[PDB]
DNA sequence: CTGTGAACCCGCCAAC
DNA sequence: AGGTTGGCGGGTTCAC
């Protein structure tokens, strides 16, 4: 029976939502100190950052799996503007979340 | 790009 | 003499 594992557990389900750092903090029982600290001690990276992380590999399988429009992916991600997404995928993946679109249904026609 | 304002997050450290 | 906790300061990142 683990808080700061279920509430982790819970993120991945409820990815679409906007939370605070401070609401997961909240969610888990533990001030925001602890849980930073602990997170971290956990996860390897600290609460928004894995955020982020987790949110981008949404909006790749999204990406893949569907044909939603770039800005229709960014909300089912929780990202707060689909200028947002476009900055972080970016950032960790290599290329813009269409460029990515693009050379997947090239490459991978077939899914 | 640029700019303002808020959120994060990690070292430091006294305090259980 | 081992360890976890949690406010606080404020550079860095996020968000608009």
């Amino acid at each position: 029976s683990d808080p700061l594992a279920e509430v982790v557990a819970w993120a991945l389900e409820h990815l679409h939502e906007q939370f605070d750092v401070e609401t997961l903090a909240a969610r888990a029982y533990m001030s925001r100190r602890t849980f930073d600290r602990r997170f971290r001690s956990l996860t390897g990276s600290a609460p928004l950052q894995w955020l982020i992380t987790q949110r981008v590999l949404q909006a790749q399988r999204l990406l893949e799996t569907s044909d939603y429009s770039v800005d229709e992916v960014a909300g089912r991600c929780g990202f707060r503007s689909p200028v947002a997404l476009r900055g972080h995928f970016r950032r960790q993946l290599g290329s813009s979340p269409a460029a990515y679109r693009a050379a997947y249904r090239a490459r991978r026609p077939q899914g």
